[PDB]
């Protein structure tokens, strides 16, 4: 599977060139952190704990950085919207009063705030050229252009210790791979809550929130292995992340080709790593990802994702009644789409690797 691992190598040696740009980023972010922490609304202003500043959703590209800021509220009340169940309304004098609208927290009353704050900062910013860059537009992030090299998205999510809504009641099915003691374990750590935008599938305008498990995504990717010294040493190196990897960038490439066509649009790597996660759980063994089958792995993962396009059934991972693939999120006709590209880089030994 000499191709896979040449495809793999080339990603990696990319990943070295600008890590003084993440050293940039975490300089910006620091600056914006000490900002927003001034005001009174967003004292309680902070990273995510996953050990690191920033992601990386594009491994295709290296210089545009995701990063997520988390915002405490205590006592949340959750309002699920409509039996979507990933979609809520926030309601709970303190000082977020002021993004009320009526009864319920204003994502875009937050968010223009946070990007006059934000905007004029970077104004002052004395570090090295920071500069926004709008939006056309709708998105929920604020994105900044650093050194005409480096791009970041900024997401500012709420964060609740409350317990899981009960849409994750039967979520996170990783007993068989993990153990339920992680499960238990897992589902213990906070959730979050992010503005849905571009698009919504829906609006174009309410004020609901997205529930978001990027942390818990994060924490079972570096401890991904039924063995609890899987990738710790030479004789267990899985390759779990690497299909992941594949899969992202394979996606990217073929959005790639058809830029200024529309058909892929709505297609992003949270489908790929959605897949990826039921795939691992249908394959829980570690024997079942040996670096030595790097290619059959890597097939598992694209007929999965295959079978997942024709029956439009691609369930979210953490909330089982929330369909990423229904027709009321993608037309079929964008899936049948993806489909005959995708049988077509198969059947060719992946071309546009
Ligand atoms: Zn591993």
């Amino acid at each position: 599977a000499s191709k896979l691992r040449a495809v793999l190598e080339k990603l990696k040696l990319s990943r070295d060139d600008i890590s003084t740009a993440a050293g940039m980023v975490k300089g910006v972010v620091d600056h914006l952190l000490l900002r927003l922490k001034c005001d009174s609304a967003f004292r309680g202003v902070g990273l995510l704990n996953t050990g690191s500043y920033y992601e990386h959703v594009k491994i295709s590209a290296p210089n545009e950085f995701d990063v997520m800021f988390k915002l405490e509220v205590p006592r949340i009340q959750l309002e699920e919207y409509s039996n979507t169940r990933a979609y809520y309304f926030v309601k709970f004098e303190n000082p977020l009063s002021q993004f009320l609208e009526g009864e319920i927290l204003s994502a875009s009353k937050m968010l223009s705030k946070f990007r006059k704050i934000i905007k004029e900062e970077i104004n002052d910013i004395k570090d090295t050229d920071v500069i926004m860059k709008r939006k056309r537009g709708g998105s929920p992030a604020v994105t900044l252009l650093i050194s005409e090299k480096i791009s970041v998205d900024i997401t500012l999510a709420l964060e609740s210790k409350s317990s899981w809504p009960a849409s994750t009641q039967e979520g996170l099915r990783i007993q068989n791979w993990l153990s339920a003691k992680v499960r238990k374990q897992l589902r213990l750590k906070p959730f979050y809550l992010v503005p849905k935008h571009a698009k919504e599938g829906n609006g174009f305008q309410e004020e609901t929130w997205r529930l978001s498990f990027s942390h818990i995504e994060k924490e079972i990717l570096n401890n991904h292995g039924k063995s609890k010294t899987c990738c710790e040493n030479k004789e267990e190196k899985c390759c779990r992340k690497d299909c992941l990897k594949l899969m992202k960038y394979l996606l990217e490439q073929l959005k790639e080709r058809f830029k200024d066509k529309k058909h892929l649009d709505k297609f992003s790597s949270y489908h790929v790593k959605t897949a990826f996660f039921h795939v691992c759980t249908q394959n829980p063994q570690d024997s079942q990802w040996d670096r030595k089958d790097l290619g059959l792995c890597f097939d598992n993962c694209v007929t999965y994702f295959l079978q997942c396009l024709r029956t439009e059934k691609l369930e979210n991972y953490f909330i089982p009644e929330f369909n990423l693939f229904s027709s009321n999120l993608i037309d079929k006709r964008s899936k049948e789409f993806l489909t005959k590209q995708i049988e077509y880089e198969r059947n060719n030994e992946f071309p546009v690797f």
